[PDB]
């Protein structure tokens, strides 16, 4: 209703404000602030990155969700669409990456450098593009029926491609990305187990250990965020449709959730890292 989506809006305010200010802050940090272009903190950088974009739509998104459709025409209507989906894949796949560092960390602790991290980041926004630029193509914001709305248009017959996509999405953007980063953690236990103060100096396996719970922490919160809307949206791919005001306010703020989650990063940096938590204050 008029009350409960303005509670939505004022929660994405909320977000984007505070999530441009720590998301913005620690891109700074990284970039010219110190020499603290570590490959984990490279990877971070992509995450802020994607987090900052996704969050500079809120805006626009609150708007729609008040006036109950799409005011800003065409060219936004697929901008949004495109930075929303980025969104997704670039930060699961930058997990899953930074995961696999992690592993490497692990498993070799007598090379990894700032510019492999880099070219990784670089490949994360192609395989990204794959999804990213065709669903801009496919989206639109048209007049079906009653109102003008911003929506991706999945081809005839629906109720062929439309679990085609929701199934494909829903493995390649969610499942196996997390799926790898299981199977790097648990190789991760056998390998450490029986080791203490093992394959390392004393100082640095303190922060080897530090940075893996970081990143660990990271996927966890994300993970959490996201699951809710990627079941719902794989079901709504299927045919199943919410009809009722519960169903649409639930929808809403599981949404709303996982832009939570685009905020969140930078807390998160601040209270399990040492040098960020340094440079806050
Ligand atoms: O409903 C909107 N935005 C909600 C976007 C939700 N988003 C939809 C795609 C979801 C996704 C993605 Cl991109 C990738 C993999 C799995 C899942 Cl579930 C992640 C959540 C309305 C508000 C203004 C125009 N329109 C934006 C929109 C953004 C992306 C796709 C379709 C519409
Ligand atoms: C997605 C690509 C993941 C492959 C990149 C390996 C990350 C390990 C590393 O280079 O530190």
């Amino acid at each position: 209703p008029l009350g409960l989506k303005v509670t939505i809006v004022g929660l994405y305010l909320a977000v984007c404000v505070g999530g441009l200010l720590g998301n913005c802050l620690v891109m700074y940090v990284i970039l010219r602030h110190t020499k603290m272009k570590t490959a984990t903190n490279i990877y971070i950088f992509n995450l802020a990155l994607a987090d900052t974009l996704v969050l500079l739509t809120l805006p626009f998104q609150g708007t729609d969700i008040l006036l109950g459709f799409w005011p800003f025409g065409n060219a936004l209507c697929k901008t949004v669409i495109a930075i929303d989906y980025y969104n997704m894949f670039t930060s699961t796949f930058t997990l899953t990456a930074m995961s696999v560092d992690r592993y490497v960390a692990i498993c070799h602790p007598i090379v990894r450098t700032s510019s492999k991290a880099q070219a990784v980041n670089v490949a994360i926004w192609a395989l990204a593009s794959v999804v990213g630029v065709p669903v801009a193509i496919m989206g639109s914001a048209q007049v079906e029926d009653e109102e003008i709305e911003c929506l991706v248009e999945i081809p005839t017959p629906q109720d062929y491609w439309g679990p085609v996509f929701a199934i494909c999405i829903f493995l390649f953007s969610f499942i196996v990305p997390v799926l790898v980063i299981s199977v790097c953690y648990s190789l991760m236990i056998r390998r450490l187990r029986g080791v203490r103060l093992l394959s390392g100096s004393r100082e640095k396996d303190r922060n080897l250990r530090r940075i893996t719970r970081l990143v660990l922490v990271v996927v966890a919160v994300f993970v959490g965020c996201w699951t809710p809307v990627q079941v719902f949206v794989l079901a709504q791919g299927l045919g199943v449709q919410p009809s009722s005001e519960t169903a649409v306010a639930i929808l809403r703020f599981c949404t709303a959730l996982g832009y939570v989650n685009s905020c969140l990063n930078p807390i998160l940096y601040a209270f399990l890292d040492e040098n960020f938590k340094a440079c806050f204050r």
